[PDB]
């Protein structure tokens, strides 16, 4: 024969049902999986000491927000948080379950330079991944996340063939391992905005990358019905003085997905990748005005859901109520954007 | 840079508009492009001499059928027919245009064994293809067709890697050449039904083949918005005593497409590949009961539109009216099947 | 540009010089890198308790054999042994250096099933590999080893495409990481002898696998001048009642290498993979009667250098002298075989 | 199974024997296969009318040179010449056979732009190739030639992935078809010298291209024992004011081959690609001073064997003797260069 053995129907059903629950209409993912060093940066921007207690306070602030599950279908956690208790002693997973938010877990081990490239990155973490997935499922996670990173640099030929091949291979292996352990894999091939390239260059690169990713998923026997994609939107580079219009970003982003993503995939959950809170909502809203689409177009936002929540918290306990109000405003905006109903706050 | 140069917006617009016209709701393609030797077989089944006059009579019988354009959006021609006149002196293309049927042209040069394979086939015809496309466009063709063939044989490991790679390469080159010459390419990777394999084996092979085909189309800069796919339905092998149910064929066929075909492609126009006239209609109808779909699911039928028309004609002139009536009955059935409205005549 | 950055000339020179020293005429590698569980098996065959002291005694028995460096250019160690002292307190690396034997280190983390394959194996260990390599170099290792495993099973289509792709990817990543850290990578794609296939089937599979491996090495910017290959010899399957002649094994093995291995690689150091001590020597000798070759054909033997040494030791201290004599007899036989001078003890 | 069927031992033996005869020590190929339009250019440089009679006169001048077979093992012909008679009525093939020179035939149909590339070229000619090969064998050809062309342009990312993939595919198909018809295929992937890139850029590109070519040859079941490679030497771009030294060209050329070409290939027969007659000889001589090599390094020269012969002929009949003397001087120089005996006339 030589083909993939059949996936367990019972496992496949669970994966597909959970992927559709995560990609639920009017809802998206809160990406709260900042590692210890990344959350330091976020905290440094508001001058807060990165104690375990402060991290526990902040994650509890997020996850105990009443009514958050109206707009948030899932929450990506860092490992620490998956096994953490709020300051009041409630396990973080229990706060999520009380809102009906599905817990998810970041499972990559970060980035390492590929030898003899110009600082292009492999994502590490396959070793022990299968055993980690089993433990995380027992702890309550039902989906996973693995971040790969590519750069655009026309003068240096980035992303190089080796970069794309490595990104696709790691994502495909990770996704198949997740599905073997009953976790829905979020496949995150992030093309960074670094540089002064045009939106049309971002579109070309995104198409090449996604074509390679999805071919590799097929090669590794990944069940698209039980997976999710977390791509960059298609935008101008971050060094461009003029940001592309929301209409342009929506057009090129949808076009790049429809040219590469098979429609058995239930959901595309965009990363916000440095965009402002309002841009992230407006760009998603614009895409869902041009629906209906073959897959759900929604959000998996970190900064774009938390930026103002952090600035409102300021590390000050007393600002907890106000901070959660801010988070709800952004969760509502992006849930409405998923439906193409947010009111603000063809090229071949 | 290293990426594909931008396709002409004017050419791309024409290709996309013509592809959508071919994949029009409630309509499909009449495949009337039997070569001289293939039409001999079809004629041998009803005992008719394969004279040029008989071929001209029969193609005129088909294309002059009044009202055919209600259900037929396009007609694939053999080169002879593109430049032929009916017995009454009317160019065949003019009969088509009078019904508003778009003319199309078969442009491959047939099959040749790949060296050191077990009679696995390459499709020939790239040499001079670009110049042929230009002439065919001037003669009135607006779409093309290229047939590749794969076999399932688990004991022999068919289709082999070399078979799939060759099929994908030839289809991608052909499609890019067509689009450079303003012809919509129909991409036909036919997996033959030969053998006693199960429908699930057909499904696995179809997925592997289509994944490879679409990756190659992307590699060769083929515009999916201006292309069409003509695949096999997913069925049991032809040596199986029990034909799969229409519900099963519909489920596995749609599943295989949704797992591999990006939704920028406007249409999937199935070949009937030996099925009976009624099975071809019922299977398509069943797929369009389970819509709406991300692309149009329709037909590009030869035998399944002509079988009874031939048997009613019998080479006898006087049976021309009755023969056209039969053709209209089948065109109507398949147009209705495209809409999921023909009344007869999840596994992961 | 988009190509690999230039490797450091200083690092490349060191790698190339050490690879040529390992592939030195009349010499080969002693593979003494059995993990804790593998050495248990070897010890179980002679009824010896797998204490750390016994492992230290045995490795000291091997490495303190006087005159061993006449025939052994390098010794592959398990991590424990790299940082271990003999029972008398001499570091194992110091015993090696006193004989001028280069220390090497096994750096893979073993095998894991690829999801939805029929128990086909990925090799794990890239995570932390670069940091491990740095530490191992400081501890005295100058080469590394990474074992991948493939199976032949015609009825199951093994090795599958996914198996070969994964094996090649892991070996290429590992090799580039090693070279970035000044370790010569031994690239070991072992096709197991399991099954009843003919030597011609082994030859076909070996060629396909090595073609894929070397293409991946090129893709990952691996310096062939500073690498070594450790392949299976080409033989009948282990279930065959008739073992292939030494002349046949030599012919098909050399043919498979010359059809796939670029001659910039300095050495091919065969694994013995279950062969008897005498067969391993006779097969290598036969290959080097048909020289001179474009690369050194030599040995990296574990069982084929140690089998009789173990049976002579029997865990009994007093048998240490006799055991080392046995080891020297086999080291001499294989060094002589490297030169085509061991006296015993074209098809396209 | 899924692997290539076994090549006929009888056919394989013939191919291997003829490939070794072509790659014979102290000998190389005269490339006299200029098409009608290419020979016009060569003739335009000396002001001669491109009549069939003039072409027949010139090819007869070349092939009737007494003693030419001491240094020329084979002669590549254009189709016209294969079926042509000298002005005196002797078939061209008979002149070759009288000197024991093997006739060869160019079988590609030239170059066509790949759609949506920046004028990157596919080589056409697979259609009817197998039937042409049969006729050419009956006419006396025992080897074939197929030219593919790649460009270096770092700013444009040339050669692009599509260029390399297409070149490799066409060469592999052509080579397998030739071998099925008892013709030794010369595999010619010519990287043009156009541009101002350094020799190290040429080296990197040549390695990438040859790695891809040889992987494709393996994929298509091409017998390396019965094939030949005709690559560019590795040199500075033609816009560079300083030509690389003969020592540099020799070093980088040999290095690029040893890093990519399996040593089962019997011969590498360099194209001269615009070099002067004397540079072509000196560069080859320098490579064969650094032997012995795993394959024969020799020549398949057109301009570098004929330039002075043409200028001495000047279209004037009376200069026939002098012209043949010039040709013999260059044939002798390059035969001596093959042996590293022409007297004039490590970086990782
Ligand atoms: O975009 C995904 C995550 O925010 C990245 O988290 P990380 O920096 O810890 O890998
Ligand atoms: O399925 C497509 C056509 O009916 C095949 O026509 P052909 O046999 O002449 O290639
Ligand atoms: O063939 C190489 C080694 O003997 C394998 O050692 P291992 O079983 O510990 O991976
Ligand atoms: O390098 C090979 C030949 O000289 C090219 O001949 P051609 O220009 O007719 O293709």
């Amino acid at each position: 024969s030589g083909y993939g053995l059949p996936i367990s129907q019972e496992v496949a059903k669970e994966l597909a049902e959970n992927a559709r629950k995560i990609a639920a209409p009017g809802k998206g993912i809160l990406a709260a999986d900042e590692s210890t060093g990344t959350i330091k940066k976020r905290f440094d921007s508001i001058g807060v000491e990165n104690t375990e207690a402060n991290r526990a306070f902040y994650r509890d602030l997020l996850f105990s927000t009443k009514g958050l599950g109206q707009y948030i279908s899932g929450a990506i956690l860092f490992e620490e948080t998956l096994y953490q208790k709020s300051p009041s002693g409630v396990p973080m997973v229990d706060l999520l379950k009380a809102e009906g938010i599905i817990p998810g877990i970041k499972v990559d081990k970060g980035l390492e330079t590929l030898p003899l490239t110009d600082d292009e990155k492999a994502t590490m973490g396959l070793d022990g991944l299968s055993e980690r997935c089993k433990k995380y499922y027992e702890a309550g996670a039902r989906f996973a996340k693995w971040r790969a990173v590519l750069s655009i640099d026309p003068a240096k030929g980035k992303p190089t063939n080796l970069s794309i091949t490595e990104v696709a291979h790691g994502l495909a292996r990770y996704a198949a391992i997740c599905q073997a352990n009953r976790l829905v894999p979020i496949v995150e091939p992030e093309i960074l905005t670094d540089g002064s390239h045009d939106i049309t260059v971002c579109a070309e690169v995104t198409e090449r990358v996604l074509a390679a990713v999805f071919k590799a998923l097929n090669d590794h026997h990944v069940l698209l019905e039980g997976a999710l994609l977390k791509p960059n939107m298609v935008t101008h580079g971050s060094d461009c003085p003029k940001p592309a219009s929301h209409e342009e970003i929506a057009f090129y982003t949808v076009r790049s997905l429809k040219r590469t993503v098979p429609p058995a995939l239930p959901g595309v959950m965009f990363l916000s990748g440095g965009q402002s809170e309002e841009d992230a909502s407006l760009n998603l809203n614009e895409m869902n005005k041009m629906g209906p689409h073959p897959f759900q177009l929604s959000f998996s936002y970190g900064r774009a859901l938390q930026a103002s929540c952090l600035k409102a918290w300021k590390g000050v306990p007393e600002n907890k109520a106000k901070a959660q109000q801010v988070l709800m405003e952004r969760a509502r905006a992006n849930g409405e954007a998923q439906l193409g109903k947010y009111g603000g706050g063809y090229v071949y």
